[PDB]
């Protein structure tokens, strides 16, 4: 079982969260994490042409104006190659996961990190996953905002 984490838009968070806001993106895939973290030399070096096939995944780096392919390459190198063995299945899963994220809130969306906003008395979700996890930056007893969708608890089922 693989952790599936993604970023959520927020004008209040600098970096990708703000870029996503400006571009009308709500969810941008961060990664699919099996337990094993790749160490050592990748079996194949990912090209920009391969990495751009993950449509909708925005890079976390300003050095590419939040496009491709620093984050994508990093994901292949650190979590990809040693687990999927070939770039093809990995791009297919990554692309299809990002498609489901673009087509609204998934099956299980659980907050990972928040930015508590005093003006709206809300825990704005900056990163979510498909499994519950101890939170960070989330004020106790306050409601959650997953790219505008308001939820009672830390885990959103739509
Ligand atoms: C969660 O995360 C997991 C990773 O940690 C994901 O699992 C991986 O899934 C990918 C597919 O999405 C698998 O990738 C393929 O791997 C085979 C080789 O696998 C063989 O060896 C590994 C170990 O070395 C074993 O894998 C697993 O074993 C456990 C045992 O209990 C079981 O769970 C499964 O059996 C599982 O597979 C196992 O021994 C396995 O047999 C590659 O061959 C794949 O590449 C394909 O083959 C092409 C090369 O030649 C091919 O040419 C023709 C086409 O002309 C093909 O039809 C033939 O197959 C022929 O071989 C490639 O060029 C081409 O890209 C093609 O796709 C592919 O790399 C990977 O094994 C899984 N890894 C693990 C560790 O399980 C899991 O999907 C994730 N799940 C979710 C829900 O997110
Ligand atoms: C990646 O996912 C996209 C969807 O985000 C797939 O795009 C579809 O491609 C077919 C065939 O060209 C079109 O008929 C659909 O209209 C496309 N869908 C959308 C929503 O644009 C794409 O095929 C996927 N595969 C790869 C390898 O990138
Ligand atoms: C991002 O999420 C919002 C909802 O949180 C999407 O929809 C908004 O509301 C109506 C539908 O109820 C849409 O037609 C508007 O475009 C959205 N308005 C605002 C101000 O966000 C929105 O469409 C999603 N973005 C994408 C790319 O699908
Ligand atoms: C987005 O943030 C910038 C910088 O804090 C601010 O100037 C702008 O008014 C913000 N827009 C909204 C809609 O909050
Ligand atoms: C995408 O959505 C469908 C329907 O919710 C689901 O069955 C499928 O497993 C999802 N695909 C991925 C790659 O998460
Ligand atoms: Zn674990
Ligand atoms: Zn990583």
């Amino acid at each position: 079982e693989n952790i599936t984490q993604w970023n959520l838009q927020d004008n209040g968070t600098e970096g990708i969260q703000r870029a996503m806001f400006q571009r009308g993106v709500n969810r941008s895939l961060h990664g699919i994490w099996p337990e094993k973290i790749c160490t050592g030399v990748p079996s194949h070096l990912a090209t920009d042409t391969e990495l751009k096939a993950i449509h909708g995944m925005m890079d976390a780096s300003e050095k590419t104006n939040y496009t491709c392919c620093r984050l994508q390459r990093h994901e292949w190198n650190k979590h990809g190659w040693c687990n999927w063995y070939n770039i093809e299945p990995w791009i297919l899963l990554m692309n299809k996961t990002q498609a489901n994220l673009t087509e609204g809130q998934p099956l299980r969306e659980c907050a990972v990190t928040c930015r508590y906003d005093r003006d709206s008395d809300l825990n704005v979700v900056t990163q979510a996953r498909d499994s519950p996890t101890p939170l960070t930056g989330c004020k106790k007893g306050k409601n959650f905002s997953f790219a505008g969708i308001l939820v009672q608890g830390p885990c959103n089922f739509e």
